[PDB]
RNA sequence: GGGGGCCACUAGGGACAGGAUGUUUUAGAGCUAGAAAUAGCAAGUUAAAAUAAGGCUAGUCCGUUAUCAACUUGAAAAAGUGA
DNA sequence: CAATACCATTCCTGTCCATAGTGGCCCA
DNA sequence: AATGGTATTG
């Protein structure tokens, strides 16, 4: 007894089928267990398993992060509460009570009501003379006089609770005012070095141009409207952009050829001037100096947008601002609804369900939805052009407590807590001592290197202590080993080497790494000149040579400057042809000309004595970020650079680590030569051997070392599918298929397969969608979201999303395109479809017509790439487009498509190349094949073939076993089968096949036959004429039988049309977040669960929604009436999440305490969702909680109904051939009474088993309204029909424009006394338990 | 040789440190006319506190991912059970 | 009970590691 | 997006 099994994997679904030599697929009787009369059932070995996708870990980390963080903030607040404890106790012995207490209604208060106070006259006062907490902020920052310790302790609390965001390195404040005398000066500058052409800057508004509350952009435009001639792209142009964001090209501004681009808040900053003032000369120092001198003043002036010359508090008082404004706006706009138009008024002050200013102070209108509301009512009176400027430049009636505050640094709430620190340590001696604490509290982060402060019970942290001792923001450098910690940061997550596993990789811009990858590139050179016979490696003195002249002195050594620079300069050859190299080099010696250039001491650089020191130099500068642990570090080095050098050299960091460790490259030593690794790289006699040469040369002893210092370490299955690199929800599937496998097996007498087929599926959006075009125009100088504004959600339209990719123009003709014509023009692949099989954005393009492509069966024709290369190079840098994309748009001008790469192409489409479906391969190559031979190599029982599902897809398409998804769930189970039978007689057929198909170890002549591989199937093949294949296919050498294409198509069919299908959905307990979030209002219901365990919901609000993890059946009795008298009950308790733990416990307690008596402990059932019952009639249901019930039967529609569907509908596209075409044609319209004859068989399933009477009348109405509809167009929506008789949770589906609501189960009473089904991962093997027969 | 190193991209996974909103209860004396219903008017921008209930291992830690038919012997990990 | 309509905390900055898809040089 | 919780209407 010979078989194989056929697999589908999916993210939500593995299909599963067993089939025999002649492709049938076997039944058998399963015993059946439970307490029914039923001992036994037939079923087919065919079905598909079903479950919810996996999740990632994201949004549980997200959560977990946001916890650390409530924690720690209320931590700070706690250390500040702690330092004001003795005197605040001498002044007021319950504030911190009243605090913290603040939340509670007046009846659970244990103190008075006003928080600050305690007595309402001194609290109304509070309020009446500090209307904002600024207004406290600003006066205790301005004011000299003693004032109260509660008010400050509010102050600081405040800073502290809200302390801004740790963008910016360094102290802040240089300078905040003079910006007019500033630009004056930078204009001065510009003058004086272009003494001949100067900008006269005289009654220029700088001031107001530049601190406007307005884009950077447009403030630009408008300075450079003030100053007469230059234009907005001249050099001080740019030089304005500087203080605002891009700076572009100053390429265009002094003539040189590469990209220039600088950002004052970059740290490349010095380097890119450095190196622009190399190419250009000292002298624009200045010019760039006065720049940033110029910048200081005004960065802020976003964010503090009042003078900073009459407060030390320049904040609050922009947030008094912002308050003071708001008043008046108010009582402006109220006097002017009052005459204007007086109806409005109490919709816009008195509705909170509206958007007026009610529901944007009290209901819940956003500022947004707020100026939306008011925008016409201020367009519609008089007198409110100030009011609708304001609104338009998002400046009208604001909170201080906004979105937009995220721009505040936390350096600016630091000094305006350090001035009101010094104010009151003059009054308070407290705050004196404590000056420097309550800072540290407000600037103190843990550094993201060091992670959570665990002690041992956290599996995310990796911190190592100094001393074990609590860790406060004032002690973190003394406990807190930073240097360990930081270290483990990186050593925690990198790879060792895997030829040396216990040695660690090299940084990937070690001096070390990069000689290794230079000599390796270089060693593999070749080159021939007239009077050579052959060509000839590079001997080590040449190599030697090439590096200290070329590669130590350029960063990037092009072929160009091998040819002329060396072989022309030293070796006197005028012309040489080089190969194992193209263009420029690969490899470089980048951190080499770093360091000299920090350095500037090449013969420090050249001297091996020096090695190890720079090894760990880079190190250093690699393992850590933070400068002042890479200058700790570097210290030991400080006698041997001056100090401009260290800090030069302490600033230049890198990133990333290399694949090798320094121990391979240029430790382990060959016993007869004694050479490392890179010797033999920079010498190797007349071989020239490379990196995997010389470890696998058997003449040398790198390979026999390697050997050695492997060590092998075992994962479990679980665990070894957990490390692969694939999504969650791929890997669900993974373990699923092979937990499939297993009971596969099983079902066999433990017999395993002859062959295994598997086939795997093919794998907020919007808002990256806009991110892309945002920065592309921008990078682009662009106008075109200027003048064509767009929301991330159009970007979802594929030809919209090309248009901005494509800054509005054809891609390849020079014209620009329409918004409006969209529709008539075309989306054209690079390479054609018929070849790659990328239906991406990096594989299409949005053109005019396609037609103007060129030929159809090519890469664009060679005029179009002369055309539009230039183009295609600016949308690159833009990012708009891909290298790979721009590279498939030029191959043209590199011979275009060859036919070998047409060969490939067409492989690609059937050899599964993905690693992911290796990895499946291998696990079940290792779980089947087990035994060795004589010869100790691995014997093969199993074949495990993986197919693409193009094959199986084509094989339906051509032979008319059509799949209709919406139909059921058969269609996983079906692909199933076919690939188990494609994939057996694909190999059965040509054996030789199997390196390409089977796990384990002329260009038109492979493209021929890799595109006729299948038609053996067919019986007459029309290829460009037609051939006639054999009745029966058989093997060329064996003479085995392959295939009948008689009988074999007709099992195919009759498999197909099987209705007994095993579907199983996987029941899962549900995990996750206990319920909804949204802390609703104060409710009288017991649905509210409590936020805090004494806060009772009925007071205080609180969550609704709780997720139920399993429903428990409870056969037990309740109290009843006013007697307590007690009455047998059974029935569903939904479990929640939060109650789980406490319910598994102890269960009886936890039920006892829900209400019931005498629990039956032994008939507690647990029921996870999607538990399955069957009641009558053969109808199921599935568990979709407690109290709701899901679809859980299958309609077994006839295949002949399928094809028709199929074929009518024009699923997919049917053209194949105009004869075809018409026949098809001819059949649908020759069975058209299949449309009544489906609706029937839909009408009985649901009649039978759907039970929503009211649902199919309004269906059928539906149906009977559009019988003169067009055959396709019905069928089309008979398709939509399915949704009603679907598997799962109702959904609304439309028949044409009619809408069919879901009809639910909103009551799991009958469940009670059906039939539960506990069904096997195949279910094949079933447990049914009669539930009536549990009662009182 | 579907292994390896390098170059150029692109896409997804995982961890950590931080920011701003939002929400909920309370505090911010509502006034006048009327028995009340209600009407007319005034006012509004701020704060505290919580932000999974909570847990013990008590850390400036942990609490939403992965994994789960039933039955048996099992404390549990497990292993076994049916053409 | 049964049907029906509404509801669902959001967005952001920075540091770091690995894998894997495409194209290319050199190899096992 | 879905689909299970919830209140409202009977
Ligand atoms: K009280
Ligand atoms: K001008
Ligand atoms: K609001
Ligand atoms: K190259
Ligand atoms: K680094
Ligand atoms: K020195
Ligand atoms: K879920
Ligand atoms: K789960
Ligand atoms: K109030
Ligand atoms: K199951
Ligand atoms: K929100
Ligand atoms: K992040
Ligand atoms: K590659
Ligand atoms: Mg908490
Ligand atoms: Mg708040």
């Amino acid at each position: 007894k010979k078989y194989s099994i056929g697999l589908a994997i999916g993210t939500n679904s593995v299909g599963w089928a067993v089939i025999t030599d002649e492709y049938k697929v076997p039944s058998k009787k399963f015993k059946v267990l439970g307490n029914t009369d039923r001992h036994s059932i037939k079923k087919n070995l065919i079905g598909a398993l079903l479950f919810d996708s996996g999740e990632t870990a994201e949004a549980t980390r997200l959560k977990r992060t946001a916890r650390r963080r409530y924690t720690r903030r209320k931590n700070r607040i706690c250390y500040l509460q702690e330092i004001f404890s003795n005197e605040m106790a001498k002044v007021d012995d319950s504030f911190f009570h009243r605090l913290e207490e603040s939340f509670l209604v007046e009846e659970d208060k244990k103190h008075e009501r006003h928080p600050i106070f305690g007595n309402i006259v001194d609290e109304v006062a509070y309020h009446e003379k500090y209307p904002t907490i600024y207004h406290l902020r600003k006066k205790l920052v301005d004011s000299t006089d003693k004032a109260d310790l509660r008010l400050i302790y509010l102050a600081l609390a405040h800073m502290i609770k809200f302390r801004g965001h740790f963008l910016i390195e360094g102290d802040l404040n240089p300078d905040n005012s003079d910006v007019d005398k500033l630009f004056i000066q930078l204009v001065q500058t510009y003058n004086q070095l272009f003494e001949e052409n100067p900008i006269n800057a005289s009654g220029v508004d700088a001031k107001a141009i530049l601190s406007a509350r307005l884009s950077k952009s447009r403030r630009l435009e408008n300075l450079i409207a003030q100053l007469p001639g230059e234009k907005k792209n001249g050099l001080f142009g740019n030089l304005i952009a500087l203080s605002l964001g891009l700076t572009p090209n100053f390429k265009s501004n002094f003539d040189l050829a590469e990209d220039a681009k600088l950002q004052l808040s970059k740290d490349t900053y010095d380097d890119d001037l450095d190196n622009l003032l190399a190419q250009i000369g000292d002298q624009y120092a200045d010019l760039f100096l006065a720049a940033k001198n110029l910048s200081d003043a005004i960065l802020l002036s976003d964010i503090l947008r009042v003078n900073t010359e009459i407060t030390k508090a320049p904040l609050s008082a922009s947030m008094i601002k912002r308050y003071d404004e708001h008043h008046q706006d108010l009582t402006l706009l109220k006097a002017l609804v009052r005459q204007q138009l007086p109806e409005k008024y109490k919709e816009i002050f008195f509705d909170q369900s509206k958007n007026g200013y009610a529901g944007y102070i009290d209901g819940g209108a956003s500022q947004e939805e707020f100026y939306k509301f008011i925008k016409p009512i201020l367009e519609k009176m008089d007198g409110t052009e100030e009011l609708l400027v304001k609104l338009n430049r998002e400046d009208l009636l604001r909170k201080q407590r906004t979105f937009d505050n995220g721009s505040i640094p936390h350096q600016i709430h630091l000094g305006e807590l350090h001035a009101i620190l010094r104010r009151q340590e003059d009054f308070y001696p407290f705050l004196k001592d404590n000056r420097e604490k309550i800072e540290k509290i407000l600037t103190f982060r843990i550094p993201y290197y060091v992670g959570p402060l665990a002690r041992g019970n956290s599996r995310f942290a990796w911190m190592t202590r100094k001393s074990e001792e609590t860790i406060t923001p004032w002690n973190f450098e003394e406990v807190v080993d930073k240097g360990a910690s930081a270290q483990s940061f990186i050593e925690r997550m990198t790879n060792f080497d895997k030829n040396l596993p216990n040695e660690k990789v090299l940084p990937k811009h070690s001096l070390l790494y990069e000689y290794f990858t230079v000599y390796n590139e270089l060693t593999k050179v070749k080159y021939v000149t007239e009077g050579m016979r052959k060509p000839a490696f590079l001997s080590g003195e040449q190599k030697k040579a090439i590096v200290d002249l070329l590669f130590k002195t350029n960063r990037k050594v092009t072929v160009k400057q091998l040819k002329e620079d060396y072989f022309k300069k030293i070796e006197c050859f005028d012309s040489v042809e080089i190969s194992g190299v193209e263009d420029r080099f690969n490899a470089s010696l980048g951190t080499y000309h770093d360091l000299l250039k920090i350095i500037k001491d090449k013969d420090f650089l050249d001297n091996e004595e020096n090695e190890d020191i720079l090894e760990d130099i880079v190190l250093t500068l690699t393992l850590f970020e933070d400068r002042e642990m890479i200058e700790e570090r570097l210290k030991t080095y400080a006698h041997l650079f001056d100090d401009k050098v260290m800090k030069q050299l302490k600033r230049r960091r890198y990133t990333g680590w290399g694949r090798l460790s320094r121990k391979l490259i240029n430790g382990i030593r060959d016993k007869q030569s004694g050479k490392t690794i890179l010797d033999f790289l920079k010498s190797d006699g007349f071989a020239n051997r490379n990196f995997m040469q010389l470890i696998h040369d058997d003449s040398l002893t790198f390979k026999e070392d390697i050997q050695k210092a492997q060590v092998s370490g075992g994962d479990s299955l679980h665990e070894h599918i957990a490390n692969l690199a694939g999504s969650p929800a791929i890997k669900k599937g993974i373990l699923q298929t092979v937990k499939v496998v297993d009971e596969l097996v099983k079902v066999m007498g433990r017999h395993k397969p002859e062959n295994i087929v598997i086939e795997m599926a093919r794998e907020k959006n919007s808002r990256e969608r806009m991110k892309r075009i945002e920065e592309g125009i921008k990078e682009l100088g662009s106008q075109i979201l200027k003048e064509h504004p767009v929301e991330n959600t159009q970007l979802q339209n594929e030809k919209l999303y090309l248009y901005y990719l494509q800054n509005g123009r054809d891609m390849y003709v020079d014209q620009e395109l329409d918004i409006n014509r969209l529709s008539d023009y075309d989306v054209d692949a690079i390479v054609p479809q018929s070849f790659l099989k990328d239906d991406s954005i990096d594989n299409k393009v949005l053109t005019r017509s396609d037609k103007n492509r060129g030929k159809s069966d090519n890469v664009p024709s060679e005029e179009v790439v002369k055309k539009m290369k230039n183009y295609w190079r600016q949308l690159l840098n833009a990012k708009l487009i891909t290298q790979r994309k721009f590279d498939n748009l030029t191959k043209a001008e590199r011979g275009g498509l060859s036919e070998l790469d047409k060969a490939g192409f067409i492989k690609r489409q059937l050899v599964e190349t993905r690693q992911i479906t290796k990895h499946v391969a291998q696990i079940l190559d290792s779980r089947m094949n087990t035994k060795y031979d004589e010869n100790d190599k691995l014997i093969r029982e199993v074949k495990v073939i993986t197919l693409k599902s193009k094959l199986v897809s084509d094989f339906r398409k051509d032979f008319q076993f059509y799949k209709v998804r919406e139909i059921n769930n058969y269609h996983h189970a079906h692909d199933a089968y076919l690939n188990a039978v494609v994939g057996t007689a694909l190999i059965k057929k040509y054996p030789k096949l199997e390196s390409e198909f089977v796990y384990g170890d002329k260009a038109t002549a492979k493209y021929f036959f890799y595109s006729n591989i299948m038609n053996f199937f067919k019986t007459e093949i029309t290829l460009a004429e037609i051939r006639k294949r054999p009745l029966i296919e058989t093997n060329g050498e064996t003479g085995e039988i392959v295939w009948d294409k008689g009988r074999d198509f007709a099992t195919v069919r009759k498999v197909l049309s099987m209705p007994q299908v095993n579907i199983v959905k996987k029941t899962e307990v549900q995990t996750g977040g206990f319920s909804k979030e949204s802390i609703l209002p104060k409710r009288n219901s017991d649905k509210l669960i409590a936020r805090k365990k004494d806060w009772d919901p009925k007071k205080y609000g609180g969550f609704d929604s709780p997720t139920v993890a399993y429903s428990v059946l409870v056969v037990a009795k309740v109290e009843k009436g006013k007697s307590k008298k007690l009455k047998s009950v059974k029935e569903l308790l939904g479990i929640t999440i939060m109650e789980r733990s406490s319910f598994e416990k102890n269960p009886i307690d936890f039920l006892e305490a829900k209400g019931y008596k005498e629990v039956k402990k032994d008939l507690i059932i647990k029921l996870p969702k999607y538990s399955l019952f069957e009641l009558e009639n053969g109808r199921k249901r599935m568990l979709a909680s407690a109290g709701e019930l899901q679809k859980g039967n299958e309609l077994a529609l006839p295949s002949k109904y399928v094809n028709f569907l199929y074929l009518a509908s024009h699923y997919e596209k049917l053209k194949g051939s105009p004869e075809d075409n018409e026949q098809k044609q001819l059949f649908v319209e020759q069975h058209k009474h299949y449309l009544d004859e489906i609706i029937e068989q839909i009408s009985e399933f649901s009649k039978r088993v759907i039970l929503a009477d009211a649902n199919l009348d309004k269906v059928l109405s539906a149906y009977n309204k559009h019988r003169d509809k067009p055959i396709r167009e019905q069928a089309e929506n008979i398709i939509h029909l399915f949704t009603l008789t679907n598997l799962g949770a109702p959904a609304a589906f439309k028949y044409f424009d009619t809408t069919i609501d879901r009809k639910r189960y909103t009551s799991t009473k009958e469940v009670l006394d059906a039939t539960l089904i506990h069904q096997s991962i195949t279910g094949l093997y079933e447990t049914r338990i009669d539930l009536s027969q549990l009662g009182g």
